[PDB]
């Protein structure tokens, strides 16, 4: 459970990353594609890109990060209230999309990569375990949905 403070460090930086949240999206899955190209198998409509050059080109791709970014930007302004918000993304997510936790640590990754490179104003050490906090709690309570829905994770 996060502190209202430790709240308050990761919505700061949220509202950085609001500024341009489809930017923000782009390099966060690029990252993630980098680091992890077997996640990119995932995503039917873009997973033949081969190069970040193509993926930077890609408004499809551009459309899912802005997306991804959305929903979980929702679920964090709820302060962990996020049980509403958690239900269609845990179905989807572990039904239809057949997304691992794993594969949600490294996005996880991927995020705190691109604040602490883009954010040094508002991702200093403090606020990067804030936000830490935030995705680990985000990925726990995931987990036990996932469970709920009889997949594995
Ligand atoms: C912070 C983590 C994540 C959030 C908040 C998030 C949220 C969403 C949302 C809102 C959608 C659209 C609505 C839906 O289908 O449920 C979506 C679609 C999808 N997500 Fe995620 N997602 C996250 C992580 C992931 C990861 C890590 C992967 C794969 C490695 C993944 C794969 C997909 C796929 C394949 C779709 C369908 C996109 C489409 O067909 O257009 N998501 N996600």
């Amino acid at each position: 459970v996060l502190s209202e403070g430790e709240w308050q460090l990761v919505l700061h930086v949220w509202a950085k990353v609001e500024a341009d949240v489809a930017g923000h999206g782009q390099d966060i899955l690029i990252r993630l594609f980098k680091s992890h190209p077997e996640t990119l198998e995932k995503f039917d409509r873009f997973k033949h890109l081969k190069t970040e050059a193509e993926m930077k080109a890609s408004e499809d791709l551009k459309k899912a990060g802005v997306t991804v970014l959305t929903a979980l930007g929702a679920i964090l302004k709820k302060k962990g209230h996020h049980e509403a918000e958690l239900k269609p993304l845990a179905q989807s997510h572990a039904t239809k999309h057949k997304i691992p936790i794993k594969y949600l640590e490294f996005i996880s990754e991927a995020i705190i990569h691109v604040l602490h490179s883009r954010h040094p104003g508002n991702f200093g050490a403090d606020a990067q375990g804030a936000m830490n906090k935030a995705l680990e709690l985000f990925r726990k309570d995931i987990a036990a949905k996932y469970k709920e829905l009889g997949y594995q994770g």
